[PDB]
């Protein structure tokens, strides 16, 4: 029985790995534990219909579980082996886990699985990283040969970048739709998903942040006056094409660069805005190489050691997105 993974330490997992971000913190996934075996699931229920066209993002955003269930797994001494896809007759199914145990668990799994609950989104402005170089190379081994690509983007088009956010705005000043779901998915009163009030940042905050997704603005606050401008770096992560396969690699990639930069003690936050349209993601797309969709952009930088950190943002319980069907 013993190279069986059990039900506990299978959900033990699971609720370490939902942590994971995802669009909206809206954790479009479902998992059903049948026959040994770990299978994961959008949940169309929770896509965000007109902000995320193909449900990309909460595919992308179920690979990012996806990593988040290795990365934990690994660090209870099991390992994972993964289908991707593995029903051409339920593109919802979008992968199967399978589980054998590992020798021993190193330092290194501990530290990410450690990384995993650290990890926040941080929507103030950041300092750069002065060590940017050396990080850069590990994040590019975690990476390895694909199917994730990263642009490291130069200071020299920041403002490009912030254009094309300006533009996607605009682009969606009529779209009613994103309006409401961008309300949804952040009214105070949510408790288990969604984006709540001490995530947001205020709108003089806003102001120095030029690489940004607009939410509605929390109440008035002047955090890290310090900072006159945001100074992460940013990167793009791409992939191939825009598949649905392709989605879900990205989510695992993003999930990989979040938890080496959480490691190394670099603040994130993902802006996704300027790729949910195609005018937009064609302009960040002329700024990376070519061939290569721009999938997730991710601020890299520092915060200040001493400041408060908010709380962290909600999930939902494992027994609402956790079947489990017995043998
Ligand atoms: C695919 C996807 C897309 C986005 C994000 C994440 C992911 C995975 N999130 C961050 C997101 O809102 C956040 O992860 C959740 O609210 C949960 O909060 P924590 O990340 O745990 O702090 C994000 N945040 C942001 O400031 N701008 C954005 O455009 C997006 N969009």
């Amino acid at each position: 029985s013993d190279t069986r993974l059990d039900v506990a330490t299978l959900a033990n997992a699971v609720q370490l790995a939902a942590r994971a971000p995802s669009l909206h913190n809206t954790q479009p996934w479902r998992l059903i534990a049948e026959d040994g075996e770990l299978k994961l699931f959008l949940d169309p229920s929770r896509v965000v219909r007109s902000t995320d066209r193909s449900s990309r993002e909460a595919v992308m955003s179920c690979g990012v579980l996806l990593d988040h269930l290795r990365v934990a797994l690994a660090a209870a001494g099991w390992d994972t082996e993964v289908q991707r896809f593995p029903n051409p007759n339920d593109r919802d199914h979008l992968a199967t886990l399978s589980f054998r145990p590992l020798q021993f668990v190193t330092e290194g799994h501990r530290k990410r699985a450690d990384a995993i609950l650290a990890r926040r989104t941080d929507r103030l402005p950041m300092s750069a990283y002065v060590d940017w170089d050396a990080f850069e190379t590990l994040l590019r081994a975690r990476l390895g040969d694909g199917p994730v690509h990263m642009d490291t983007l130069g200071e020299d088009v920041r403002e490009e970048v912030a254009e094309a956010a300006a533009l996607t705005e605009s682009l969606r000043l009529y779209d009613a739709a994103y309006h409401s779901e961008l309300a949804w998915w952040t009214t105070p009163f949510a408790t288990e998903d969604g984006i709540p009030q001490t995530a947001l940042i205020s709108a003089e905050e806003s102001e120095r942040v030029a690489v940004s997704r607009d939410f509605p603005v929390a109440p008035h606050s002047s955090r890290r006056p310090a900072l006159n401008n945001d100074a992460a770096t940013i990167v793009v992560l791409s992939t191939d094409g825009y598949s649905r396969e392709d989605a879900l690699d990205a989510g695992e990639g993003l999930s990989k660069v979040l938890l080496e930069c959480t490691m190394s003690g670099l603040a994130t936050c993902p802006v996704t805005h300027v790729t949910e349209l195609h005018t937009s993601r064609d302009i960040i797309g002329r700024l990376i190489v070519r061939d290569a969709c721009p999938q997730v952009l991710v601020r890299i930088g520092l915060a200040p050691a001493l400041d408060e950190v908010p709380p962290p943002t909600p999930r939902r319980p494992v027994d609402a997105f956790l079947e489990v069907r017995p043998r």
